[PDB]
């Protein structure tokens, strides 16, 4: 009935409540709170998460959720999704059990200060116990998160991030990146290096105040509400705080703004989604959140990659540039295009260049899904790291285990199945806009890019994407915004067209 | 045995945590919260301050501070302490039924709206049916809250700002002010008449970079833990968050730094309470919390009133003008001492002088209590507080209720019994300094006000009240600390020998 579902909107409003409170707490500890209200912040953010938790995982709401999905049809088409939805998030929390949760945030707590030192000291051997203790607890949260339904363990955990992927599609996917990008990134810097073009490096210093003044300047392009967000610095980048308070951050150097500029852009592609999340009318419900990590990311990627790299871009971004920091002979459109485009295969993930990014990656899915798998072991990480950044980038680690497989934290930090949705986002963001280019038309997409005049473009995300949230499957949602499913095809043409024949 | 107690303990904490998130929220509000935010964070904070009713006031709770007081001879000096306050907690939320928190709530949210904008359109008339409502509700409050104690309604009122305060004996305080204080304010102004001494006002413009550095800077010298604290901008400066993040804000004007300067020194004073609160090892507890707005407004005018408005703090801040905003012929010990101490009554309280402040606050205390015992009702309001003004301080406010009656948010924002707290503070904190100078020594005081040194001073504030949080009593505390309970004597001879001689 709609008692009963009624009565489970009433309780995730509630919960939407209390989240805003963990929001606002986990957004000031990063940007505003000085180092000794730390504990507090913690202690009182544990006790707020376990009400959540409570709330949540009482046998009320199970029974609450089977009387509503007996009389489904008796629902409106929103309210069916939206219960849908409501279930999803009573078995995200409701499935493992206490005792695991308990073991599981004591191990990552732990793991955490292993990972931490051993990075900093090139020490994979001292954290090789740890590590394998992690790999032994994923394998186990697979199973529970499975449950009865026969998935891989891998795909219940990818599917905590990126509901209703498969590992099947997953592995079709990555081996179609495998089967042509490795090649291209070697024909691309055949090319760049024999092409030998000059490229002059912006020089500073850039005044970090005028940074700011220009990030703000470009949220506004993007038309970022600001009377319902904010932009602050922190240590590391995010689109944190909520829906209708939408708070972003970035970190300053003087030496240069690039990092930070298309960090901002960044940002402001998934404060968009959230922004102008839908349907209108379930604000407080989990039908109206962000689809996936992947979709997600997908409009991050949309803004930065899309348009932020482009070279219609630069021809808006150039003039900025003199007006915000003055004249210098860097500051042209050919030149940014060229600093902003550049091709530099590393070892840093985090570093990494738009076309090297996807292959870092890659190789990352690759290992998750092979220790998953029992294909490999935790002891045979840095060996398989180093033959996949060979293969891939061209790059060795043997013995360099700091800039190697310690460097990323998501181990740590219990997140297995998390990174794949990087390269998923990359996808989505080159899918859509293809079709925004086809819907458009290409002289009218670049023109609104290179006058930094969005909104068509802002338009047609918020119509595809932005107002639907989680109404529709992920399947449903990029078929009826772009004629098909995820189509990996969409980012190899704009790899190829941008990277292999400099087309913009 | 101890199992109540510890439980509660446990209760208590778990509320504490609760709280932390509501002060972070109600903090960010007022700094960096966009306007769009606003109803988000509304509902946000009334879905856990309703979390939080409904804990402390849970059946459990009660028979848990039941069981726990059937043996409170088997718990230690502070664990006894402590119950007390838990019971005071849980009382203050617990007797008013849930049905009059809704009135109330309904009733002061709009309130503050029909207040604000007659205030802004000096119009009593429109007000006085909001009034009348607020009188009544307040009136309903005071029995609810005496219930069977035998106190005067306003008393009970009193008693939430200021645990254990009699109107018996406020009348004995504000009948004491009643003897000396108006001969000297008169006396004051024929002898500022009479000297006819010269006053350089400051010129502006000041650049709020230059007046927030200068703010920071005397928050160092105050030792304002920065680890612990920010400083930060509203349209309204106040002392908030929690005590292990004490976050307070000021408001800047290019035209003067002075009510700025002040201002921040004056909540740096309450946040120094706050980030030394104990008793330590007690601290997600009640009985860790300050004693009363009384003794938090004697920290803040410890720090504002008695140190910041004296001769030897002029010496040590006008060298520091002069470096942060350069020199200008104001900028002399003998002259700012002029501009700060000066005395000039007029109609509006948050803008007197530490002569007058008093005087607001006397008549506010008769007001309110003639309210609540029925001597007056609200219609009446305009005509008493004219009568008051014309009588204490020499001016009529007859048809300006924008500058008169309506001045204040505090009635609107459903705070009855309140005001009475500013002038119990201005005696603490005269009180409070007196010993000080007594132990520590006039001249060693003087030294060390006078070079920024004030580390031997804030030593003896937190070993006289900021280490004891509610452990004790107001009366054992003020005993304990000085040698006697509140005594306005002191106030006297403060504001005599400061204005007087
Ligand atoms: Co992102
Ligand atoms: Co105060």
């Amino acid at each position: 009935s709609m008692k009963p579902y009624k009565e489970l909107e009433r309780v995730f409003t509630k919960l939407y409540r209390y989240g805003h409170m963990l929001l606002l707490a986990d957004w000031d500890s990063h940007t505003m709170m000085p180092c000794k209200g730390s504990d507090a912040r913690g202690a009182a953010m544990a006790e707020l998460q376990l009400h959540m938790h409570d709330t949540i995982t009482a046998p009320k709401i199970r029974a609450l959720i089977e009387e509503a999905e007996k009389s489904v049809g008796d629902l409106e088409k929103l309210q069916r999704a939206n219960l849908r939805e409501m279930r999803r998030a009573w078995e995200l929390e409701n499935l493992l059990p206490e005792e695991f949760v308990e073991r599981k945030t004591v191990l990552t707590t732990k793991a955490h200060q292993v990972w931490k030192t051993c990075r900093e000291k090139n020490d994979f051997a001292g954290f090789l116990p740890t590590l394998k203790e992690l790999i032994a607890l994923f394998r186990e949260e697979g199973k529970l998160r499975a449950g009865n339904s026969g998935k891989h363990p891998y795909e219940a955990l990818v599917d905590i991030y990126e509901p209703g992927m498969t590992l099947q599609r997953l592995d079709e996917i990555f081996g179609n990146v495998r089967s042509w990008l490795p090649e291209l990134l070697k024909e691309v810097q055949e090319k760049q290096k024999a092409l030998g073009e000059t490229v002059l490096e912006p020089k500073g210093p850039f005044p970090v105040s005028k940074q700011e003044a220009l990030c703000r300047f470009f949220m506004d392009v993007w038309k970022f509400d600001f009377d319902g967000g904010r932009l602050d610095v922190s240590a590391h980048p995010f689109c944190g705080n909520s829906k209708e308070d939408v708070r972003i951050t970035t970190k300053y150097t003087e030496t240069e703004f690039v990092t930070s500029l298309l960090g901002v852009i960044h940002e402001t592609g998934h404060a968009k989604y959230e922004q102008n999340c839908g349907p209108k009318g379930f604000e407080t419900q989990p039908v109206c959140m962000a689809r996936s990590l992947g979709v997600h990311e997908g409009q991050s990627l949309f803004a930065e990659m899309q348009i932020g790299r482009s070279g219609a871009f630069m021809e808006f971004l150039a003039p900025r540039l003199v007006e915000y920091f003055g004249d210098q002979p860097a500051f042209t459109s050919s030149n940014m295009k060229r600093v902003i485009q550049r091709v530099s295969p590393g070892l840093i993930r985090i570093d990494a260049d738009e076309l090297c990014y996807p292959l870092h990656v890659m190789l990352r899915y690759e290992i998750e899904r092979d220790l998953m798998d029992g294909n490999i072991e935790a002891e045979e990480v840095p060996r398989v790291w180093n033959e996949k950044m060979k293969s891939y980038l061209g790059l060795e680690t043997l013995g360099n285990d700091k800039e190697g497989c310690l460097q990323d934290v998501h181990w740590s930090g219990g997140m297995f199945g998390y990174f794949p949705t990087y390269s998923l986002g990359a996808m989505v963001a080159a899918q859509l806009m293809s079709c925004v280019r086809r819907e458009l038309g290409e002289e009218v997409v670049d023109d609104c890019i290179r006058k930094g005049d969005l909104g068509k473009i802002l338009a047609k995300q918020n119509e595809k994407i932005w107002q639907h949230g989680s109404s529709l499957t992920t399947d449903e949602l990029l078929r009826q915004a772009t004629g098909e499913t995820l189509n990996p095809e969409h980012y190899r043409r704009h790899l190829e067209r941008r990277y292999r024949d400099d087309r913009g």
